[PDB]
């Protein structure tokens, strides 16, 4: 039971909608690649109001609110309503003050680097929302450090499913190609795709580095695995130095979770069960 507003109700709430920098008295946020997220008050409330071809527009947002409606978790970000009367549509989520883990990652606007024990929190979060839609027979299909959201107290929020599948091979391939898992680039959908996404996250999380640059070697995040392997570099120099918490064990046992979740056969990654298992084990 999502409260239905109109568009009219929400512009009110938005401020009809004002643009940029938050930093320096802005409302806009941010920005994924599907809509312009804005900062609001609805009552005492503070709200993220999400506002988005128009078919496969509009089958994201039906999509996003399905999966919504069916899928309440601690883990999960929580949908507050939605408005789509008069040709336009827009979303309103419970406000994550702490942003994306990519921008805490990246320390954006001068915020402090998370710590290791912070780290690990985010990771078992993040795990504990995949396995929640694993449970309940939907695939995300667009898992990545962009889409994990995080609260006052740094709980982590999966977020964006408008891609989302309730579990075979597609036409359109979708997601974020530095996350992507082989398969996933071949065209087909499987649960075994996002425990690979949950990997680069992973390796995120251990180095503070962002999935791709174009101006680094390797360019994907992902193959420093194959370094690591051929012992050519070591998991200690990749780790962020942005920590001073951080021991050598738990770290060398995230890694083996990340390594284990980016195996190139699908069928060898573990499932989301048992990758909270041993991140709970590495707590
Ligand atoms: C000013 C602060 C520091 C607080 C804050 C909150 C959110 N997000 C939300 O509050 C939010 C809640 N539900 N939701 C759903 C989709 C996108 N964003 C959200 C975001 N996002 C913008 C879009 O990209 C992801 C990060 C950035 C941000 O920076």
């Amino acid at each position: 039971r999502f409260h239905s507003f109109s568009f009219y109700e929400l512009k009110n709430v938005t401020n009809n909608f004002d643009e940029r920098p938050i930093s320096v008295g802005g409302n806009k946020m941010g920005e994924g690649g599907f809509g312009v997220v804005y900062k609001g008050y609805v009552n005492n409330t503070t709200v993220a109001v999400k506002k988005l071809t128009t078919e496969e527009l509009k089958q994201q947002f039906d999509q996003e609110i399905k999966v919504m409606a069916k899928c309440q978790h601690e883990n999960l970000v929580e949908l507050l309503g939605f408005s789509s009367d008069g040709d336009d549509l827009c979303l309103v989520y419970v406000y994550m003050p702490n942003g994306s883990l990519l921008d805490r990652l990246s320390c954006l606007d001068g915020t402090p680097p998370l710590s290791w024990h912070m780290r690990c929190k985010i990771a078992q979060g993040a795990a504990n929302g995949i396995n929640f839609l694993h449970e309940n027979h939907h695939i995300h299909r667009d898992i990545k450090s962009a889409n994990i959201l995080l609260d006052e107290a740094f709980t982590a929020k999966i977020s964006d499913f408008g891609l989302a599948r309730a579990s075979v091979m597609t036409s359109r391939i979708v997601g974020t190609t530095a996350y992507m898992a082989p398969e996933a680039l071949r065209g087909e959908i499987t649960p075994k795709s996002d425990i690979y996404s949950f990997g680069v996250v992973l390796l995120e999380i251990i180095t503070g580095l962002p999935a791709v640059d174009e101006h680094r070697e390797p360019q994907l995040l992902l193959d420093i695995k194959e370094e690591i392997e051929d012992e050519e570099k070591t998991i200690e120099d990749y780790i962020d130095k942005k920590m001073n918490d951080a021991d050598s064990t738990s770290v060398e046992a995230m890694y083996s979770v990340a390594s284990q979740c980016l195996h190139e056969k699908k069928n060898k990654r573990p499932d989301i069960k048992k990758v909270q298992q041993l991140l709970q084990e590495m707590t």
